[PDB]
């Protein structure tokens, strides 16, 4: 996939349960996911019980992972160690 990492990262989630998400800059999440925690550009555009994550795939287009940014609830997903 990608050759880079995305900066500020923090690690990797797997999702627990199947979020559909259908918004202009949402983050689906299906029961069995992999997603990247990574911080958002603000924190006034995050929700409670929601942050700014990336699939696994997604990934893979760090390239413009600037559209490939995404929110998911992080009480829906577990995290990876």
């Amino acid at each position: 996939g990608r050759l880079d990492l995305p900066p500020g990262f923090m690690f990797k989630v797997q999702a627990q349960h199947d979020y559909t998400a259908t918004d202009t800059d949402e983050l689906q999440l299906k029961a069995g996911d992999v997603v990247l925690v990574i911080p958002f550009q603000n924190p006034e555009e995050q929700d409670e019980g929601w942050l700014m994550g990336v699939k696994e795939s997604d990934w893979n287009q760090h390239k413009k992972l600037e559209k490939c940014r995404g929110v998911f609830p992080e009480n829906f997903t577990e995290r990876v160690p």
